[PDB]
RNA sequence: GGCCACCUGACA
RNA sequence: GUCCUCUCC
RNA sequence: GGAGAGAGAAGUCAACCAGAGAAACACACCAACCCAUUGCACUCCGGGUUGGUGGUAUAUUACCUGGUACGGGGGAAACUUCGUGGUGGCCG
């Protein structure tokens, strides 16, 4: 896929509380540069997974390199660029 | 007087 | 206290 | 969204009005398990089981206290006590 300011990361824990693994997400992504924002939600449709906004691409790029199968809660994250830019990054 | 169904009516 | 419709704001 | 109206589900109730007045059911939210989901979103939001909490339900039907229209006693009388849906069927 594209690559793209925010990463789409599916196949996690899906038992994780929504504010924890918000937290636990921006830790480990930190590092790899200013992150936006973090979008998570344990509905039907979207549990188990999130996106994580980050304010510039080369970011994006080496966190995915970086992170890619990573131990998270128990199950290796899998993570690629996301589809479609985030309303945030299109609105600017 | 109970008990089940239904009927009508009250409540909503 | 749900749900449907109607009127009005 | 909010304010009325109508009809109405579930559920409680039974002449009737008034005062007190729960429960039941419906709905909402929370938790814990279980089932399902590998899902690319940016308007929240899958199902199920237990338990819990909530409402101008601050409601009203039981119950209670007053009387009311009929019926039963007693009393000359004043009055004082008792009983109050329709149909079929089943349990003495
Ligand atoms: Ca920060
Ligand atoms: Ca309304
Ligand atoms: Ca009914
Ligand atoms: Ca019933
Ligand atoms: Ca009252
Ligand atoms: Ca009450
Ligand atoms: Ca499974
Ligand atoms: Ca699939
Ligand atoms: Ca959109
Ligand atoms: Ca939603
Ligand atoms: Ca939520
Ligand atoms: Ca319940
Ligand atoms: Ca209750």
């Amino acid at each position: 896929t594209r690559p793209n300011h925010t990463i789409y990361i599916n196949n996690l824990n899906e038992k994780i509380k929504k504010d924890e693994l918000k937290k636990s997400l921006h830790a480990i992504f930190s590092r790899f540069g200013q992150i936006l924002d973090i979008l998570v939600s344990r509905s039907l449709k979207m549990r188990g997974q999130a996106f994580v906004i980050f304010k510039e691409v080369s970011s994006a790029t080496n966190a995915l390199r970086s992170m890619q199968g990573f131990p998270f809660y128990d199950k290796p994250m899998r993570i690629q660029y996301a589809k479609t830019d985030s309303d945030i990054i299109a609105k600017m």
